[PDB]
């Protein structure tokens, strides 16, 4: 159910969501692959997250205006790293709004990353600020808690089964949590929970560095990240 597109990958997952993926092409390391989304809100398209890079970037957006030619709206990104926000300079030259977390935007200079021109801001509870994220339409963005990183950010898709994890959740066959560098590991644990009760009718969990999988891979991300906190 893949589709090659240049140098990247596509994958329906819904009538009008698509699964972006990108491989990091650095002379030091594997194809690593990242993957975000592709919404059709009805009569234009709105992303969460950018390739590895501004290419990859240009290239998602020429695959939408050739197999769905709507304007895109807006982007958002969901956190500070490179497979994220690698982009961002493609993104503005194209004239898309850009939202991140206002603290994905105040990391960004020190992670070598271009901010988004939009800053997010959240709830207690961690639901965002409806006024920080105007004409969102279906993308309901939740911040569960430090984990991954201090500023992961998640993303539902309100009309599908849909929920976006991010780099926060593995598949439920992973073998570890990946590059812990940036990771808050005491809360990492209660921050994936907040995420599957974020969304709690959620049936496809789509993540950064994993193929869709089921709600599994929240349980199973949560304990690794318990696992990890015990030690
Ligand atoms: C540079 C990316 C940003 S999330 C990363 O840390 N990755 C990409 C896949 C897993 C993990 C790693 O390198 O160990
Ligand atoms: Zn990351
Ligand atoms: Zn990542």
């Amino acid at each position: 159910g893949d589709q090659r597109f240049g140098d990247l990958v596509f994958r329906q997952l819904a009538p009008n969501v698509w699964q972006h993926t990108s491989y990091l092409d650095m002379p030091g390391f594997g194809a690593v692959a990242s993957n975000g989304l592709i919404v059709r809100d009805g009569g234009r398209v709105l992303v969460v997250d950018t390739a590895w890079t501004d290419d990859q970037t240009a290239q998602i957006l020429n695959w939408i205006k050739q197999e769905i030619n709507l304007p895109v709206a807006l982007a958002v990104v969901t956190h500070a790293h490179q497979d994220k926000m690698g982009g961002m300079d493609a993104l503005h030259a194209a004239g898309i709004a850009t939202y991140a977390n206002a603290l994905s935007n105040q990391l960004a200079p020190q992670e070598g990353m271009v901010a988004a021109q939009h800053s997010l801001t959240f709830a207690a509870n961690g639901w965002v600020e409806p006024a920080t994220a105007p004409n969102f339409g279906p993308l309901k963005v939740f911040y569960p808690g430090p984990g991954h990183t201090s500023d992961n950010i998640t993303v539902g898709i309100d009309g599908t089964d849909i929920a976006f994890g991010g780099c926060l959740i593995k598949d439920s066959k992973a073998k570890s949590l990946g590059n812990l560098g940036d990771a808050d590991t005491e809360h990492y644990a209660a921050s994936a929970r907040a995420f599957g009760a974020a969304f709690p009718k959620a049936s496809m969990i789509v993540m950064s560095h994993s193929a869709p999988d089921s709600r599994a891979a929240i349980t199973h991300t949560a304990r690794m990240a318990d696992k990890l906190r015990l030690v």
